[PDB]
DNA sequence: ATACGCGGCCGCCCATCAGAATCCCGGTGCCGAGGCCGCTCAATTGGTCGTAGACAGCTCTAGCACCGCTTAAACGCACGTACGCGCT
């Protein structure tokens, strides 16, 4: 569980309400979701850079829950 | 022959001496810690040897985790029958 949580913290239950130190909002949840790990900020910056030109980017992940997390992050954007 | 007197009897309030009954102080029997104790045989003391078992090294099973194709089993709801249970 530490090896799986060594890159993304959102893997348990008491983790989303701990970061949210205020009040349903939508931009604050995604803002607190991207800034929780460096791979999300750098992934969004490189994704925007690739979107400024036009390429087909793929994401290969091992954890099946992280795919759903990306399913909840990329759908809002 | 005819009229007066009275006599113990008695209800009356009023007086004296013993007996009954409550309170002020009590002895008695039962229970449970104490003490005494003493002959003594089981624990303690001082001591040796050796062996279980702690411990560190090691390797080598199996318990975990994880995933996805497949599907039997669980789910929830709709409808009515045949019991739970209440009464007499």
């Amino acid at each position: 569980e530490l090896k799986k949580a060594s890159n993304h913290p959102y893997l348990f239950d008491n983790a989303e309400e701990r970061v949210l130190q205020k009040f349903m909002t939508r931009e604050n949840v995604l803002r607190g979701l991207i800034m929780s790990s460096g791979k999300m900020v750098l992934l969004d910056q490189l994704l925007t850079r690739l979107k400024k030109d036009g390429h087909r980017v793929l994401i290969f992940s091992q954890m099946v829950r992280m795919l759903d997390i990306l399913g909840d992050y990329l759908s809002i954007k």
